[PDB]
Order: structure tokens, then C-alpha cells, then sequence
């Protein structure tokens, strides 16, 4: 079963059993001054808490971010602010990787944008334990493997804040086979359905109804066989 | 008159005039970690950067930029990684820097979880807010660069760059973020690989490094970097 729940992301994932999530993948709902900024970072901190909690020890939360740019130019650190924060809620950091998304003539002109971080943050407690079939069953092929696990990924262009393709990578990477993949922020579903595909369980939180039902309709279009439960928080009628 | 000066850092920036300098190329100095004592030191760490940076932020003049080369410190024994220059563009941002893209410098069982090798460094931008320097007529027609090397140069990943940083990575940003007969400061000098690069392309070197024997290391490497060119070091 494939679920996604549809309300606030912080009181939803606290309302699940700790240790039950194996790979968060996820991209925070940037659409939606520093105080903003701040407050903003402090609200993704909240559900970056539960995420520590519902992870099992040795799972990770991953999470892909772009650098936003909005009197003169300037970029917000995002990714930077939030591996710092992750770190004061106990995540151990790991090296990001570089999504190389988008592949005068005198000083001081200003670089283009062609980067997203996928920021790696793994809770401490020990290692994974797999059964024999899950690890014969996500053995990754040599070629896979090496073009997978390296530092910048520059063959998956931009254009869903991410495509399936680059969140299919990550979950066949961050967990094995019957595994439970959440997003916190699954929009139109993009990781719920690279997990499905993947023979992964799919968990996720959206704030929008109307996306909900976009990531249903997208989900059986997208995963044979399956279909997304879409759970409208109190659903007693 | 390029310079090298021998002393602490945060004490000898401290001694330099406000928006003296127009750019700053450096590299933290080296720090290895040697239950959350370990995070203790690192933060103690980033508590010394900041004494410098904001030197540097006073020093600055308003549009000129600190260039930060910065490469995370990874220890697995347990795997861990110290996200170094995200601890710096934050602290940054505290001191009043705008933040700008960094340049990505790419220097370097099949079963899931495997640990990824790290095979970059960060190019950090951050930049002094207030305005900035009009450039002379000259200064801009001899700080131009060639239509291929501009696209070289300005884009986000590097990889036609394979210590610390080479002296062709300081080279080109030397050439990128200041013009002939700018300041180009690095609180950090190690061997002068910045200040060779600045005196090489006719801006003005300036640097503070802890060891004296370094130091001494450096003007030799300039002499013979630089022909016809001496690097002054003084203690102070």
C-alpha cells in the first residue's frame, strides 16, 4: 500500500511510530526579509524533527534544494542554512551531491545558476540490516553503481521540483526493496511514485488537496499496477 | 610594494585601514578533528574564521568580495563529514555579507548506502553590500578578458583544474573579481599562491600568514614566480 496523507507535514509525521521510515527524500515547498527567511527555515526544522524521529537508525533524510536567488543581487544559502540546522537535531552530515541541473567579458559579471544541492543528512544508531533477498534484489549493476554514487550528476537536466528519473536514482541508492520512502512535500508525487516503481513503499504528506489528487491521477499513470491512497486526514465518515 | 605580513591574522587585518582592500582569495587554514566535544572545537573553529571575516568585511571596499576556497572535512572511522563552507556562508551572512553563487571547484558489494568520495571544494562569494569602485577606462581595457576565457571562467562547475588551490584557480579569480592595480588581500598566504597570482596580473599583493617560515617559503616561490618582482615580508 502507497499512502500520502494530505495536511500539515510536522502534526501528520508526528502522528507516525519512530523508527518506522527507512529514506526521506524530499524538496522543501520553497514556492510557499530574513524574518521570512527565517521563519521559513524554523518551520522546515519542525518537520526535519520528526523526520529524525520517524527514521530508523542509519536511515537518511535527503533533501534536494536549489540556492535561491531572489538594491542589488544576491543569493539565500538555503542548502547551507539547512545542513547547519540539520546538524543542532542531531543528523550526522554527509557530502551532498551536485545536481548539475542546467549544463562585456570584463570582472565582476555574475554566474548563472546551473546547480541544485542533494544535501545527505544520516540519523546515527548503527547500520542497516537487510534480509538476504533485499540485498540480492537492490544490488546495484557495476554500471549503475558507478554512475550513481559520485559527486555530481550532470546526465538528468532540469525539467515537480525534480524529475522521477533523478529521485528513482536516489531511492534504488538510500534503501532496498520493501522499504518505506517518504516525502514530507509530495506535491504532484514525484518521489512516491519513483518509490513505487522501484518496489519500495510509498509514504508521503502533501498541504494542497488539489496536488494530492494531481499525484493520484499521476501515480496510476505512472506506476503500473498500483495505485496512491490519498488520505484527507480525518477520514471518518 | 606587494606584501607578506607575519602575524595573527584577526591582529594584523585588525591594523589596516577600512575599504582598503578590493578582493579576498583564500583558503581556511587546515584544521583536523583531533561525545559532541568533536562539534565543540569545529564550532570553536568557525568562531575563529568569523574573527577574520569580519576583518575582511571592513577592510573590503563596498562591491569588493571574499573568495572562500573550501573543501569539507570528512572523517570515517563512523563516516562523518563537517559541512565546512555551509558554516561559512551562514556565519557570513551574520556578518553583513551578500551572498553570492559559489563556484564548485571539481578537483578529483554494489550495495545501497555506499559512501561517496568526495571530489570537490567550495568556491565561496560573498560580497560587501554599499555600492562599489568605478573602474578606470584603463584598468577596464586591460582587466578585459579574452571572449573564450570569460566563458571559461564564469560558470558554476570547474573542471579543467585539477597546496591548497593551484595557482591557475587563484589566477582566474584574481582576473574574474578585480582589476590591474586592485588590492588583492589572502589572510592566509601559506606559500603565496595568491599573491603571486595578483602580482602576475598587475594587481597589488597583500597577505598575512601565522609562520614565519612559511612566510620565507613564499617570497622565495614569488621571486622566482614572479621575475624582476620581490615579495616584502615583514613581522608585524
Amino acid at each position: 500500500v502507497h499512502r500520502l496523507h494530505v495536511g500539515d507535514a510536522r502534526e501528520v509525521l508526528a502522528s507516525f511510530p519512530e523508527a518506522s521510515v527507512h529514506l526521506v527524500v524530499t524538496s522543501p515547498p520553497y514556492w510557499t526579509h530574513i524574518e521570512d527567511y527565517e521563519a521559513f527555515l524554523d518551520e522546515l526544522d519542525r518537520v526535519w524533527r520528526e523526520v529524525f524521529r520517524l527514521l530508523v537508525p542509519g536511515g537518511r533524510l535527503v533533501i534536494v534544494v536549489g540556492d535561491v536567488a531572489v538594491g542589488r543581487h544576491l543569493v539565500f544559502p538555503l542548502h547551507a542554512d539547512i545542513q547547519v540546522r540539520c546538524r543542532k537535531l542531531g543528523f550526522d552530515n554527509l557530502n551532498p551531491i551536485i545536481w548539475h541541473k542546467h549544463t562585456p567579458y570584463e570582472p565582476g559579471a555574475i554566474i548563472k545558476t546551473e546547480i541544485e544541492y542533494i544535501l545527505m543528512q544520516r540519523k546515527p544508531g548503527g547500520y542497516r540490516k537487510p534480509t538476504q533477498e533485499q540485498r540480492e534484489k537492490s544490488r546495484l549493476p557495476k554500471e549503475d553503481f558507478h554512475r550513481f554514487f559520485r559527486q555530481i550528476w550532470d546526465d538528468i537536466p532540469g525539467e515537480a521540483p525534480f524529475p522521477l528519473e533523478l529521485a528513482e536514482r536516489l531511492v534504488r541508492m538510500f534503501s532496498f526493496v520493501g522499504d518505506v520512502v517518504l516525502d514530507p512535500f509530495a506535491g504532484t508525487g514525484t518521489t512516491l511514485i519513483a518509490a513505487a516503481r522501484w518496489g519500495r513503499r510509498a509514504l508521503g504528506v502533501e498541504l494542497v488537496p488539489r496536488y494530492a489528487q494531481l499525484a493520484k491521477e499521476r501515480f496510476a499513470r505512472e506506476v503500473p499496477g498500483f495505485s496512491l491512497e490519498v488520505l484527507d486526514g480525518a477520514t471518518h465518515p
